[PDB]
């Protein structure tokens, strides 16, 4: 892009995933001018779908897009998903990208917590994705995730994240409609793998 | 439908029309089955600047066209003059003599609407709000009113934090609208200049 190869690293277990997170990933990638944005469904962790599932949610939402793909990396891995061997697959894929790892704020607080911190900033850039008013309903852990990162990590509010993944599942066990929460290729799997009944 | 001959009147500007009002729309239908929606853009409002109504008509067509259960209704745009809603509903009734309407709208603009005892012979009406949204006074007493006598029903729609204002920014400001409504939508935005 404008500021050199950048590539958006999507993390997240999307479960299921849906416009909120195809949303988030447009605006991060118009915000830090990237390239492509990579969808990483995670490993296994409530029990999630399991992971070809999600796998393919993500695929059949994100096939229309040029700018958009989808890595085994994590789900192929085995064991729990570590966001260093997640930066560490895509860099050896990657060599010469800026990595940008996006995800929802409340998700970055705990990888920076126990990870390892100073190793992934060698590896990656770090956005934390939210519904508006994040800052003002989590002071602290926004003052906080500030103090460690500095330049390195970046908190964007995003309207369409009211739209959650647990609001999916419910209306999909409840049989109220997903249309326009989601493509419909996402519906249609939703309904037709009976995923959250 | 299950519960009666029924018809969703989806009444707005939609300049630009977007998913909040999609999923809006499909929620309604569900809660109280709807057997078809019915979207009718508005006329234009009587400084407040709008979209010329074929644009507005256009984009809701393009949005809605491929659900079998919703359509597009030219009403209030070839009217002629500001939108009444009583006008909006005479139409219909008379387009769907046997359905019983469902007038659905922001809360906001519901409760705009209601400054009404004749509103309510015509049709049962529907408004639905953003997570978080602020109502003025004026329009909460309004609404409390007709919610305290079981008047009308208000619908929390999580979506509807999708708002038409905030795509013209994002439009003004060259940032990306995908997913935010329907791509025959953006690209017609983005074909016709809308919001420079
Ligand atoms: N120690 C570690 O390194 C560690 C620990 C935990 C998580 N993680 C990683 O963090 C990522 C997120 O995990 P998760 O989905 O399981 O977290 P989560 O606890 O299910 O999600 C927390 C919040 O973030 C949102 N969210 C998650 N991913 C998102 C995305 N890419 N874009 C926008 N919103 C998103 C969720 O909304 P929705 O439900 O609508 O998605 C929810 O509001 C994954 O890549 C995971 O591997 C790593
Ligand atoms: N005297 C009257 O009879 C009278 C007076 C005023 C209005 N109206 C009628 O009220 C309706 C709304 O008018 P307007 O669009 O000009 O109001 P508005 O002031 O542009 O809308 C007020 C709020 O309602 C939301 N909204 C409007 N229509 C919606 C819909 N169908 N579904 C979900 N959210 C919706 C808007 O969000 P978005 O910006 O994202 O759409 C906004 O947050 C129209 O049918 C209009 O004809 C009638
Ligand atoms: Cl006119
Ligand atoms: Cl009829």
């Amino acid at each position: 892009g404008a500021m050199g190869r950048r590539l958006g690293v999507m993390g997240g277990t999307f479960d299921p995933i849906h416009y909120g997170h195809l949303v988030a990933a447009s605006e991060v990638a118009d915000l830090f001018d990237l390239d492509e944005v990579v969808f990483v469904p995670s490993g296994q962790p409530r029990q999630v779908s399991a992971a070809e599932h999600r796998y393919l949610m993500t695929v059949i939402a994100t096939a229309s897009n040029p700018r958009f793909s989808v890595s085994r990396v994590d789900i192929d891995r085995g064991g729990p998903t570590y966001t260093k061997d997640t930066l560490a697959d895509l860099h050896a894929l990657h060599p010469d990208s800026e990595l940008y790892f996006t995800t929802g704020a409340d998700a970055l607080a705990s990888i920076m917590s126990w990870q390892g911190w100073e190793e992934l900033f060698e590896l990656a850039r770090f956005v934390g994705v939210s519904r508006p008013g994040y800052e003002l309903r989590n002071e602290h852990i926004t003052s906080l995730l500030g103090q460690l990162a500095k330049d390195a990590l970046t908190l964007v509010e995003i309207p369409a994240l009211a739209i959650s993944s647990t609001d999916c599942r419910q209306r999909a066990e409840q049989s109220r409609p997903l249309w326009y929460l989601m493509p419909d290729g996402v519906v249609q799997y939703v309904s037709k793998r009976r995923l959250y009944t």
